[PDB]
């Protein structure tokens, strides 16, 4: 078809208010099979405190608009004349995403969703995605969208040195915007490609969503149907088994590995951070604490200079200048009141001033060792992505500027810019 998201109507898809102990399953085209429900919910709400189901959004009392989904229902709300609504808000992403819950009044329900599906050119959208989240009993997030790539693949390690093993996480790998020869051999539509020497073959393609088998395990499957198989495996078809594993301690980042080969039926082991809890790595401030982070983080200190030098820092780019005001810091005078984190200005023509990122979508993540601090929000691009800037930060405790350091602009891949900083607050 191709009406309304359609890469989302394959799946149903959970969505939490902690808050309020509330799970709540969503299927866009109202089909999510669960008696409770009712057959034609496309938001059903799971009480956990009086574990009851109730529909908060019916699939036939669907209004949508460019980036909104709007579902009615029959229900009367606890206020007088208002009937239980949901709404789902669409911004364009680079992934299929996650639907995040946002906030609810006794009568709506509401959520966003930044995904592939929302954008104005299919160009970000992958040849096929699943679902690469799930929440535990406890109502907490795993989220591997993080790992997911969009360009190149991730090399297994593993003990042939005629084999080369790539796999992506949750989706095919893109393989005409590769750089790497390798990978640039490998099929279109292809999550797991093995590559033995001037060859490769399509050893996993995605089908289901990620699923959660333990606290700290979550398994991701890859799969081949049909014949037409590479036949090295003797009439096997491939298959791909991914187990991502959330280490007890925090620890330096591992590549994933390949743990059994038994004819075209692999299996992976990765310890990464991002299959624990999101909100272990996770904060929407200037900081990490040791209680909920494990780490104790304050980037607080580099929103303040001596009084001598500028309130701001500068950036330097070939055509462009980015002027970075982090952790609520004072922004240059050329983004006046824009209210950006980052902003970036035309060097040929300074009237040309687009906001990179604002100050109130902020994410610190602490994850397999990296520390990163992204500002979103921006403005939009032709695609729809409304543009964010990721600081990749580092430890050093000798850095320049009496420690503080200072942002390096590294790149822009379609709207997202990058930067590297190099400071003693990077310093764990
Ligand atoms: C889910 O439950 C809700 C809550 O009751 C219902 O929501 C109402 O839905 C109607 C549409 O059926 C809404 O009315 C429509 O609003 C559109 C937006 O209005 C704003 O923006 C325009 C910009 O052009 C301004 O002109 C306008 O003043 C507002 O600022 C309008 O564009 C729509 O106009 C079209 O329809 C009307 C007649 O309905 C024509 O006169 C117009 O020429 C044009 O064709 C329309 O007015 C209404 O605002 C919603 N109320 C809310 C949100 O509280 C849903 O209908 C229900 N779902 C289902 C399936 O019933
Ligand atoms: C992105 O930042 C904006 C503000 O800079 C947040 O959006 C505001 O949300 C409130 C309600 O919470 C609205 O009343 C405002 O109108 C919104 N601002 C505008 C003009 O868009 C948004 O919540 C931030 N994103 C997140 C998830 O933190």
């Amino acid at each position: 078809q191709g009406a309304e998201f359609p890469e989302l109507c394959s799946y149903t898809w959970e969505a939490v208010d902690t808050k309020n102990n509330m799970l709540y399953k969503i299927n866009i085209c109202g089909n999510m099979g669960v008696a409770q429900c009712g057959p034609s919910s496309a938001v059903c709400m799971h009480d956990l405190k009086t574990d009851s189901f109730h529909s908060v959004g019916d699939s036939l009392l669907k209004t949508a608009s460019r980036s909104l989904l709007e579902f009615n229902t029959t229900v009367n709300c606890k206020q007088q004349n208002h009937k239980i609504q949901s709404s789902i808000t669409f911004l364009c992403g680079k992934t299929l995403g996650t639907p995040e819950f946002v906030t609810a009044t006794d009568c709506v329900h509401y959520f966003e969703w930044r995904t592939t599906a929302a954008c104005k050119k299919n160009i970000f959208k992958a040849n096929k995605e699943v679902p690469c989240y799930a929440f535990d009993r406890e109502l907490k997030k795993h989220d591997l969208n993080p790992l997911i790539k969009t360009s190149g693949a991730y090399l297994v390690d593993d003990s042939d040195p005629d084999t080369s093993l790539f796999i992506n996480v949750c989706r095919d790998i893109e393989v005409l915007r590769a750089s790497s020869p390798q990978v640039r051999v490998c099929p279109t539509g292809a999550a797991a490609c093995l590559v033995r020497g001037d060859r490769a073959f399509d050893v996993g393609r995605p089908q289901e969503g990620l699923k959660l088998v333990s606290n700290d395990r979550l398994v991701l499957s890859y799969v081949k149907e049909g014949a037409g198989q590479p036949d090295f495996c003797d009439g096997h078809s491939p298959a791909v088994t991914i187990t991502f594993v959330c280490p007890s301690e925090r620890r330096e980042g591992t590549i994933p590995k390949l743990t059994a080969k038994s004819n075209c039926r692999f299996e992976i082991e990765w310890v990464t951070e991002y299959a624990c809890h999101r909100d272990y790595l996770e904060s929407r401030s200037c900081s990490l604490s040791s209680a909920q982070h494990d780490v104790a983080v304050d980037l607080q200190p580099l929103s303040r200079v001596e009084a001598s030098d500028s309130l701001f820092y500068t950036s330097e780019a070939d055509e462009y200048t980015y002027y970075l005001s982090i952790c609520g810091g004072s922004q240059a005078p050329i983004c006046n009141k824009k209210d950006a984190a980052v902003c970036q200005v035309k060097k040929a023509d300074s009237t040309q001033v687009k906001v990179a990122g604002r100050p109130q979508n902020l994410t610190l993540r602490y994850s397999d060792g990296d520390l990163t601090l992204i500002y979103f929000g921006g403005e939009e691009c032709s695609s729809g992505f409304q543009r964010m800037s990721v600081i990749n930060f580092e430890c050093n405790q000798t850095a320049g500027n009496n420690g503080r350091g200072a942002p390096v602009f590294t790149g822009e891949v379609d709207c997202t810019y990058f930067f590297t900083w190099d400071t003693k607050y990077a310093c764990v």
